[PDB]
């Protein structure tokens, strides 16, 4: 049976040590500061029990068990599209993709271990042979069974998390994981790291631990949730907190340790892990661009500016941005490739270039919407003002346009305001540069590779115009994923 | 005399009808949603009593009385620059130009009536002789005498004249745009001509904020509760809103002009010119603040040495220098008005406004992106000082310069300015601090001195061999 | 057979009346201002005979005959990709896509007539029943058989317009008089393919679709000066010849009814000519992807050759030229994936996605080329001429000035020559300016899209916003040209 | 008298060794590939003799001698404005700023030596005291008295001193970048500091263009033949190239400084200041020409009342006014140099340039786009006049303003300026007419006064609740500091 929201809310009250701003949180499910977002997670779970969404939200596995599509492994392009349609439906249903780290996103990442668990073991160092690939798989199967949200914590800002003790039982780790999103709302924390030049071996740690593990403290920014859901129909729905996690002599048994000790392993295997979350981000970006275009269509129509040609071309601009996101996503899916375990993975270069295009232009596109909406964005009637005997008539006449009731202008502006002109909405704006690797990151790590050099495919045409000049074979399986993706793109 | 902050606050308790969101405000000076910004207006009066600021904030008038620099008329360039320096000083003292309709701005606008009152009287249609130019002047003099905040409401079911008699006029309708009217003394009514406007909707007058029939209807307050976490946004929200006039009575003495669509083409723009020149002063100071925060935050993190960040920060500095170039060339290439006031060059300060409104939003994104994680995710104060968390926070916020807590200091200011409702409003307001970006271009281009017969044509015509 | 470049060149000496600048052209095949681009068309034909390119360049039609792929009709996505593959090969082989209006592009557009010929005839007004659908298809079979180049002239700038109009109708034909103001390569084509787009108020006598030979009496082709360069060592691309642009003047030109495809109906001229030019737009996107590939390629080569390629600030600029090419690719591949069938069963790529692909290029290419020019530094402007490079005193200086980590020093000149021709000569500038006329421009893409109901709050983009704000088969359609647009959007949004 | 164009052309025939592309040049003054640009130099000199312009173009010194304004020392703001009006008049008179390195620009830069000669001498290393400040000044006085064009070559196989004796130095190597050198009288040798620059490459000097062992190697000439079809590009091409120095001897009298990498840090910036000011004067005029061409073409077609068109033209007009604001503000907030010259605010005109360099591409692209098909496809003159075509071209080119042929006139100038090789060189060269966008930003930000302890720090720190050339050890460093203080108060 698939986890219910009610079971989720209950599980949160587990003694987890959480700060939200200045306050200590006794129960994340009920504290006024967290409880709207927690309920968003509960609704996530209850979407898997909605009769009308069953086709999209669930699957029957080979054992005959109905399971949430968040665990669904895709081995070809048609299966990939079915998964995307799941993620898309989840975010469309949940305030138009305002919650980017629902558990379906968080858990997508575990697909990499399952696909190819052995290198995580075999490349481990400092280990005394205790880590086992089979136990990595066992943990993921356990998560899937209980529908557990495993919040990933990989990025670092010497306070980084490190091994301070090793015995026959497991490891002790001490330090800080600087970035985490929604961890106070998860069941487990998924610890990882990305390579940086000179990363010490005792900082190379991949593992999992419960959110209430003793010595774990979750320190989150203040909550931006709004009280009044009528003035703030989106920002009153909860705030997906970001924060840091402190680990004070936290013990992790070897069974839940995936890898330690190998800096070269940290060069490409973590990228492979975060690939799934990057692909998810582009789906999200597409949906956000559709929402932004759509709001410009609704507001310019209700104001009556829609038929002004100047405005027509700017709206067409917002629609084109959405189509660019869809073109990268679709193309990424068409030109995917099989991973060593035989999952099908969309093309990494195309969907990351999708992301870079979004991260580059989304500011100006939002600014366009805000500007198109004039005063209707910020200065509109509160509800009581609108329904007041003396004010109502004035408000009706100042918001009359061609298409529909005058109050629909207020309804539109409340959304534009919540998404783009509140702290809550601004958090989303900013998070986008932290939802996987930033713009500058995509471009840097792509351009360091030998297949984007004059020797590579991009040099070939320019060379002639100028008159110049299988994982069995491949020795690095996760490097091969990068090369095979350019193969597919440039053919 | 010179009004104090205390007298100001007291004056707000006058039975004015104000909505802020759903709430009715009993008293704008003490209500939890309005009192912080009220206090900012109080700070503004008290500024003119600060002994170190007296040379900058006040002049001696012809009569011998010390007057607030908001009432000073600049008759040449150096006087203009004295006034700018006053406006600049006010906004630098008051939260880095975070409050754009302080009383010095609102009242700047009255220069146009004083400079040349007559045409407002003589161009009136349908007043049967009741409106008197000298009465316009006496009102402004009155306003001067008591340091009264006349809040302008021009931009537009709009307000119309429903009854004329021998005592005054009666007005009924809405003035849909107004900023900080709940904090002002008087409302200054005006209008801009639009194609096929009627004589009964052309109205310039002044009326008290608590005039019977007047209802100020303001958006919810965005003021923050906790000044430590939010050092700027706790300081008060300059409310925007509309004003409803339910058959409101204004005497002829306090009516400046009625009835003439033609007058509403040119003369209201001459009123708002002062607001636009002030707009660029402010935009320069916002640009300077943004550049300074990019330097502080790149220097605290230690990314300021990375050549890619250098060029990004230089660009912010350059934008400030572009605001300054426009402001300075506008003052340099100004001209005398009919009554012999010196006015900055309309064309140059407005292209200056155009440039800000076209680029501000990418310049802010640049500060936000440079600041990285330090804008959304930083320690609250209690987190910071917690005996368990203090040592981790200090280690994470360490870098070359200063003390680790300065990061949070800088972070709170960036957050408040650009990542709060409160800050976002100042963002949206710039598109409504006078005429919007598309309007500057359009009102410039509809005049024939930017046509091919104008000065822009001349070099092009010579190079082309044209006539 | 398949026509040969020799056959083509011989065919140009047919007495056509051609101005190229101040000069009259006796013979396009041999005149100094035209002969190089003529030979580029000769090379196009010969490319089809190259044994190593037979599978790319040719097919066997139903009736057992080997024809050039320019005539191939693609009925599914995999056949579509074969057609794209052919257009890519042609443009890669011909100076990195510097000749945008080769015959394969011009004739691609005839597919719309073959697909669904009847409406051209049934929607005609004022022809007194003389026009037959069958005859459009017959002309096209005739063009195909002789591999004839049909250059399209549709685009235009009341009783004062100079645009082509019908001034006589009789039992034999029509007589047209006036101007088709834009034309690319017409002086080098076999036939002029005449069309028009709807404009508000267009009179019926200016709605014309037809074909006449380029040497028809009364036809004059008036082209801009030729920008071809004399020295092909200093200018290895712009010595290859100049695809002339120009207008065509028609003075009482007789066209027989057999060669008239449609007259009279302004409503027909609004979507049907968009359906003809969809094929040209799709091809424009294929070219746009290759041009981007070249721009990014040149940028890699020059930054590597100078050694600036490792500077991080430079790296991010080249990544962005690389992402642009990938943006073009993505639109192209997506458009192929979400394509649809036309009435007559052709597979067409998704109109909306490839047009948005073009808008993205048209909006950004200018900045992108500026990047390349800026990254290449002084190597664009100042480099050695060939004799300078080989001079006994200068050579030692030039080698030491042009050294760096990759290749031979003279390769910087080789790269410089290409950047200079492509982006810093008259010849390259025309191509730059032509990108905005190679199909309805950026402004047109956005306006034609937004006038349609499916981009209103009533169509698919309204739906998610309305829910978040808490608000609230060609047989069965009447206009088949319209329904292509509705089907394209449904496939894009589902 | 002031030099005449005639005397200048005669002077070109001095046996200088010039490549233009593959050809050697017998006489820059008469060769088809260079004679038109040479005549534009001759025209520069003849402007100074025109009686309707000599109040702008010349001044009387206190000896009663009429001198070309290119030599005029400005000591205050009004005098700087007269100099600027002169440079402006020159470039409006010569094909709308299409000739960026006329002699007035080249020679402006000598102002710095004259202002403060002595550090060039005193900070020299390895010259055994042979360099004398008095001889630096005498050279500039000579240049001035004969109205000689000293073309600067500074930016970098580099030129190195290979021999030092009692008469002078011998230099060997390449000065990679040079504009118009083949049309000049003297070459002004310079260098900018770069990390690890050896003393033997620190050289400031003057040598005649025809000096033995100098070869001028220029790119091919971009000049067009038909001045009807090409009214600007027919007027000559301002060649770019490198200058090869083969064991070239320079007398100590014409050496200004050698040896000191420290001197190369800021003093070269101080020389180029003046050219950078001039670049912004030129950028304003190019902006003006671009904006007016926009007004002319949209007007002649009729697109000028389409509101979307109007806003784009307003943007070109804004860009012009932005260059003018920086220009005016630089002049307003200027300062005196050690020698008493008044110099515009270095930071403000350099930011003006930055602004231009960042945006000119897009602004020119707007004009080309707005100009439509009228850019590329328009009638040649014989087409236009032909008896059969005339009627068609007139009707196609009718609109609300002026004669139909005026669209061809506007087209020809837009074509020359932005769609030919010739115009394209002017496009690319913008980025070389002084330190490029990247350089302005980078050497600004390495200066301590743009840090958090300088005036940008002040407002930020407060809102965040945080916390005379005699005194100065470096006169050329002091100018920068003074420039910022004047801009920020």
């Amino acid at each position: 049976m698939i986890r219910t929201g009610t079971q989720y809310l209950e599980s949160l009250n587990d003694g987890r040590n959480v700060w939200v701003g200045n306050e200590k949180i006794d129960n994340v499910a009920t504290h006024p500061k967290t409880r709207d977002y927690a309920q968003r997670h509960a609704d996530f779970y209850d979407l898997h029990h909605r009769p009308d969404l069953q086709d999209v939200m669930t699957y029957i596995d080979e054992g005959g068990q109905r399971r949430a599509m968040q665990w669904f492994g895709h081995r070809d392009k048609e299966q990939l599209r079915r998964k995307r349609k799941y993620h898309e439906t989840v975010m469309r249903e949940m305030a138009g993709a305002s919650f980017p780290r629902t558990p379906d996103v968080n858990n997508y990442v575990l697909t990499t271990y399952i696909d190819d668990p052995a290198p995580w073991e075999t490349q481990s160092i400092g280990d005394d042979g205790h880590i086992k690939a089979g136990k990595i798989v066992d943990f993921i199967r356990y998560a899937r069974e209980h529908d557990l949200n495993c919040a990933p914590q990989f990025v670092d800002p010497s306070p980084g998390l490190r091994v301070v003790e090793k015995n026959e039982k497991g490891i002790v780790v001490n330090g800080v994981k600087a970035i985490g999103t929604g961890v106070a709302f998860a069941d487990w924390i998924h610890i990882g790291v990305f390579f940086r030049p000179g990363i010490p071996g005792d900082q190379v740690i991949f593992a999992a631990t419960p959110v209430n593990t003793p010595g774990v403290t979750i320190v989150c920014r203040e909550s931006l949730v709004k009280d009044d859901k009528v003035e703030h129909p989106l920002a009153a729905q909860g705030d997906e907190l970001d924060g840091m996690t402190v680990f004070e002599n936290v013990f992790i048994p070897w069974s839940h340790v995936f890898h330690i000790g190998n800096p070269n392993h940290a060069k490409l295997y973590p990228q492979r892990v975060f690939d799934w979350l990057h692909y998810h981000a582009l789906i999200r970006q597409m949906v956000r661009a559709e929402l932004v275009a759509g709001l410009a269509v609704l507001i310019t129509e209700h104001i009556g500016t829609n038929k002004i040609p100047a405005v027509q071309t700017r709206v067409a601009k917002l629609i084109g941005f959405h189509q660019a996101m869809l073109a990268h996503l679709i193309a990424s899916e068409e030109l995917g490739f099989h991973t060593p375990g035989g999952h099908y993975k969309p093309n990494i270069l195309i969907y990351d270039f999708g992301r870079a295009l979004y991260l580059e232009n989304f500011s100006q596109m939002i600014y366009e919407l805000v500007d198109l909406s004039g005063r209707s964005a910020l200065i509109f009637a509160s509800e009581d003002q609108w329904n007041d005997d003396k004010l109502n008539g004035w408000f009706e006449r100042m918001n009359n346009g061609p298409v529909g009731r005058p109050h629909d202008r207020v309804k539109i502006g409340r959304v534009i305001r919540d998404l783009f002109l509140t702290d809550w909405g601004s958090r989303l704006f900013v998070f986008e540069n932290f939802n996987g690797t930033p713009l500058q990151g995509i471009r840097m790590l792509t351009m360091q590779r030998a297949e984007f050099s004059g020797s590579g495919p991009y040099g070939k045409l320019a060379r002639q115009v100028c008159g110049i000049d299988d994982y069995a074979k491949a020795l690095d399986a996760a490097r091969h994923q990068e090369e095979v993706a350019l193969a597919g793109a440039m053919a």
